[PDB]
């Protein structure tokens, strides 16, 4: 069905609409370039049901897959994503490799293809080594059903999606070879002949396993059905550069169409980190469509069929044969874009890739060539190419570069996710709302820890904690009193009751009227004269005890204390005779700090706040600590300032650790987090407040300062919870 | 020893601080004044673990215990609540009876207790006594010690050693004073001052002071006595009495008892709880037979016992008896025998108060006492005859106050006093547990936060209708609004579309997008309704379209286009995978049928009880202003005017119960199909109690998935249950039980 009425009734912003899907295979590998002959990783989630990452033929050769998305945009974020977890998961020793032409290739006895036979048996296990890029598009039904209302002509909605499609892929064939030229990545291999320098592309030359001699008919479904189906006397040894994969079997066709087309054509690109560019992606897009849009047998594709292998073989760096028909395509194509308004972008992509035609080396294939020179080796630049990416992507550990933005708790969630091949959807990247499904099993978590197996009243009790403190000290734990007087008279008299404690005015500013007696309610008069001066300040004041003691954050999960976290004030060890500004910017050259929301950890900034403290301690930024002299540099514990925390789950004594777990399950909270407060996290547990108090609880903990803590064990609670909601795994 | 002097350290703030409980007894009876002679109503929860509402022995004579408070202050509300549900509870026909004294006895009833211990006890003890005696209904006074206050006491107190033995001899001490001295607090509160019962006292309106402390008042004989000297003895004397001869320690009936007893004997160890007394009679003149002034009387006085350093010996505690019971006898007008006694005890007593820095208000009350000594008259007994020769006898002002007080109840049905402050969901849920007898507590009046113990199981509610089965995730997923859309378009149901263009040029662009669909196009943000442009049929034209979008661009920065619904909007209330009812609002109005103005016609139509406040009530009245005006200028109306004939008379454009429209359950009247689609959108949520609120064309034709047939309004995790419980013009939806159900099905 080619016509474009859609000019006509102006519809330019349905034929981009669309949908995405893409999978790449990347040989895992040695630093040397050599395949790497081990397994799959085990934490990676089960290679049956995996949806992200995969393995193709060989357990080392691997496959990424991202999901279909509206905007090709989110694709590459995906595609980022997976890269980034793999090569994060991937053993410190084995690598990814950048090219399709595997560089260093073993005997068949040395590739083990963990998961065939006859379809090995006929080309043989090399030959399945290569590695490559499939794109699939598929055009948006919305734009396709107002199209075919407009069509008098087809009384079926399949056969006008079915020719349409059937359209798109005999074009694509016809001028395919463009593509080729374009981008072809494939102009050397280790093994017969060393063939005819360089060549374009070997895949898609003759001898690679992509070149049939046997004509299946793209003109009608029912027609390909037919001779595929009667070649049988099945899906998977017919090569089409453009693939039907829509259904299942072909006969569904008939019945069902065709739903869209996975194209096998490209080679991964050395000079792209994942293999594409969104540029490349784009254009590809671009010129799908001018295949369905250009107005336009199996000749004239199996015409093109011939100038494509023929293109391969050539030499990348001499001018392609038919640059003419390129140039025209491209023109005809620039054509397309003024009519649909394109965005202008695509302009510069289609004008960027014109200058290619006239200049061979901006051409992907030709840029290579010199650069593989270069290396002087196949094996040389891919090796080279595996450290870099690897290497690149070791930068940010904690965060994946696809979504910088969303929380880091949130950010390792998705990690863990995509990891463990659970099917993610993020509802809202902004809200940190995540909808993960694996089987028919479907839990949605929203900032990490809030999860199904949560009740509300939870956090609708710990929230008010008027509330928590009263179901808290009910549960028995002890739980810090606060009193508040109305009125001085009865609070005078109310002396009784009170120990050590601080009465503050309920709003008082310049810290007015705040009286603290540590150690020290130890007489009558001086408790009578704080009162007064707090009551000046407002119409109600505040008697609370006052606590003495470290404070410890227990993460607990289930039945369980998971960590626990604690937390000092910025500082710098004197150990190094180093100018404490020199051993400040020290201790900031490390990737986990960076301002605090965006990274773990905060950078330490020795301005007159921390200048006036250490001059209490008698330095200068100047001045060079005696080793193991910790100077603090700020009396304040949050990590906003630049505070370090560290783990204590294994320091702590497991009494509180229990009580942490005793706390939250008190409160009917499965992920809770408990803030506490304990002079001697050494010395056993008692019922005496002298020991330990609970100071707060939350409704949704960090999991992030836990996950990455400046020192100490991380402990990493993202897959604690990801087992807690699907167990199964 | 004596506390007294140790009011060194300042304890005078920790003396009044207690745990306070209450029992008041009174038997359902008729209108008539005779008693009910009728079964134990079936709404309240069952006897065998109602902890607020039970039957003390007669099926006839029920008695209500209110959970203990840390103030007298709160027990009364709880008092003032149950009290409230009871008289609710009961068929119209039945009333309560306020006095002590029977009013009409029949010859009768049973305990109709499901544990046959229980039957068995009633049985041999109606044997014991008879059934008459036991009639007789009265309160009981709960009074418990701060502990922390006790510690304090003790800490202070050389001479003991050991923490209980303090505790039994401080209990003990106030229990024998208060026996030498309780003459006083009946004299001025008796309450029993009158044929089947007691005949045999020669009456001709010669009543006594009070009949029950009396001989003919069940004591059940003169040989049974326990010392309270020691508890060590005390508990000799009742071991001895039931080895041979009271069938229990239960059975032992005296004027203060101690407690927290599983055995005496048990105190040795575990030491005195607290004390309970039973010297009071129901008073008929306050509402639920008790006030606060006497309650906190009472505690001061109880305090007192234990504030004077004497503690009656022997012969002095069986001499205040001999002194309580004369008294009781007294003829009510005249003047107590030992009236100086009465003045030189309640004289300490001000001095206590002035000792311990005790509040204004209790010097005001002890004070009234002594006025009520210098005259009869006052007193509630002297009080009480002048009463009874009104209506001619004891049993006529009986069922004049009972049907005084049942109708305060029946004054705002549906508020609970208690606890008006309250969101009216809540009061209703309280009201619903109370009945039911799951021990409820409240942790936080104002948040709403409320707890629910039954057995040893217990659920958390706040606000009413958030409980454990709802999820954390479910309120998130309603909160956003937006993930509340992508949620229930999966599932597939309708809801309408919003899409937001920044580019002018891209939004004309992707025009066809939206054609023959009917789109209001709004700006993100304006003033006036400035550049917002309504299409109901659908965009018709590229270019009324692109004036459209023009216009709002003037306006605003981000320009949304969302779908346009048309249909009468409800709201379905879904609890768990059944939807529970269907309510619908409309403009405040009336109907002229009555062929009164409108402003008659209005004024009739708040008459109604649930008119009110709309915050502080279901409904709010239809006011009659410019606003309201200008709506009867368009029907060819006016105030003075009368609408016509059965003719509706809208005075409002928005269907809003805040400006006085009317609520109507539609629970039936609407199609099942919808109904079902409520529960889906809740299972989508994958929250257990939801409200969802549906726009919808037609009631009666049944849903297509198209949004011209259906469409979803917006998703609620905390609906309102009381527009649902009292509908203006529907049929009453109580969902608070649905919901109490679901939280103890075990029930």
């Amino acid at each position: 069905k080619i016509q474009h009425i859609i000019h006509e009734n102006q519809l330019g912003l349905l034929f981009q609409q669309g949908s995405f899907g893409l999978e790449k295979e990347s040989q895992r590998v040695t630093a040397d370039g050599a395949i790497v002959t081990t397994p799959h990783p085990a934490v990676f989630g089960n290679r049956r049901y995996h949806p992200y990452i995969q393995t193709d033929f060989a357990e080392s050769q691997l496959e990424l897959i991202t999901p279909p998305t509206k905007k090709l945009e989110d694709t590459f974020r995906w595609l980022s994503v997976i890269h980034e977890v793999v090569q994060r998961s991937l053993p410190e020793e084995e690598y990814i490799f950048p090219l399709s032409m595997p560089a260093g290739l073993p005997a068949e006895e040395q590739i083990r293809v963990a998961q065939r036979e006859y379809l090995v048996k006929i080309y043989g296990k090399n030959k399945q080594m290569v590695s490559g890029i499939h794109y699939n598009f598929q055009l948006s039904p919305d734009l396709i059903t107002r199209l075919f209302r407009l069509q008098n002509e087809y009384q079926s909605a399949v056969d006008f999606q079915n020719d349409l499609y059937l359209k798109m892929a005999k074009n694509f064939l016809r001028y395919q070879w463009i593509l080729l030229y374009l981008l072809a990545a494939t102009p050397t291999v280790e093994s017969f002949k060393d063939g005819s320098q360089f060549v374009r592309s070997l895949r898609s030359s003759q001898y690679g396993y992509v070149n049939p001699e046997i004509n299946v008919s793209f003109d009608s479904v029912e027609k390909y059905v037919e001779s595929l189906e009667h070649w049988v006397s099945a899906e998977k040894e017919f090569y089409s550069n453009v693939r039907l994969r829509g259904a299942k079997k072909a006969r569904e066709f008939l019945t069902t169409g065709i739903q869209y087309l996975e194209f096998r054509l490209f080679d991964l690109n050395p000079f792209e980190i994942y293999g594409i560019s969104l540029k490349d992606a784009k254009f590809i897009h671009v010129f799908a469509l001018f295949m369905i849009w250009m107005d336009h047998d199996q000749e004239e594709v199996e015409l093109g069929k011939a100038r494509l292998a023929e293109v391969a073989f050539e030499h990348p760096l001499e001018k392609t044969a038919y640059a003419v028909e390129g140039e025209l395509v491209l023109l005809e194509l620039l054509s397309m874009l003024e009519q649909i308004g394109a965005e202008p972008e695509l302009f510069e992509i289609v004008k960027e890739k014109l200058t290619q035609f006239t200049d061979p080396s901006k051409t992907v294939a030709g840029r290579l060539v010199r650069a593989i020179e270069q290396a002087g080796s196949d094996q040389q630049l891919g090796a080279q190419l595996a450290q870099q990416y690897k290497a690149q992507a070791f930068e940010r550990f904690y965060a994946l570069s696809a979504f910088d933005n969303m929380e880091l708790s949130t950010q390792a969630l998705l990690f863990d996710v995509i990891q463990k091949g659970i099917h993610t959807e993020i509802l809202d990247e902004n809200d940190q709302f995540l909808c993960l499904k694996y089987g028919d099993h479907i839990e949605y978590v929203k900032n990490g820890n809030m999860t199904s197996h949560d009740s509300y009243i939870s956090p609708l009790i710990m929230e008010n904690k008027v509330v928590t403190k009263k179901v808290l000290q009910k549960a028995g734990f002890n739980v810090p009193q606060s009193v508040e007087f109305t009125s001085l008279e009865k609070a005078v008299a109310s002396y009784a009751l009170f120990r050590a404690v601080v009465i503050k005015p309920k709003s008082t500013n310049y810290g007015l009227g705040i009286t603290i007696f540590q150690q020290g309610v130890q007489n009558r008069e001086d408790f009578a004269k704080a009162l007064e001066i707090a009551f000046r300040e407002d119409k109600e004041v505040m008697v609370e005890d006052y606590l003495v003691g470290t404070e410890y954050r227990f993460f607990v999960l289930g039945d369980e204390t998971l960590a626990v976290l604690l937390r000092v004030p910025a500082n710098v060890v004197g150990d190094s005779v180093h100018s404490v500004a020199e051993l400040v910017a020290m201790k900031n050259d490390h990737p986990l700090r960076g301002d605090g929301s965006r990274t773990p950890l905060k950078k330490i900034a020795l301005g007159e706040i921390e200048q006036l403290q250490l001059k209490e301690q008698g330095l200068t930024i100047d001045s060079i600590p005696a080793k193991d002299q910790l100077v603090q540099l700020r009396a304040n514990s949050n990590i906003s300032t630049g505070g370090d925390s560290i783990d204590m789950t294994d320091e702590m004594h497991e009494s509180y650790k229990q009580l942490a777990v005793g706390i939250t399950k008190a409160m009917g909270a499965a992920v809770c987090g408990v803030d506490l407060i304990i002079p001697d996290l050494k010395q056993p547990a008692t019922p005496n407040l002298t020991s330990w108090g609970v100071i707060e609880a939350n409704f949704n903990p960090m999991m992030m300062m836990h996950i990455f803590p400046y020192a100490g064990k991380s402990r990493r609670l993202t897959q604690n919870v990801i087992k807690m909601l699907f167990p199964e795994l």
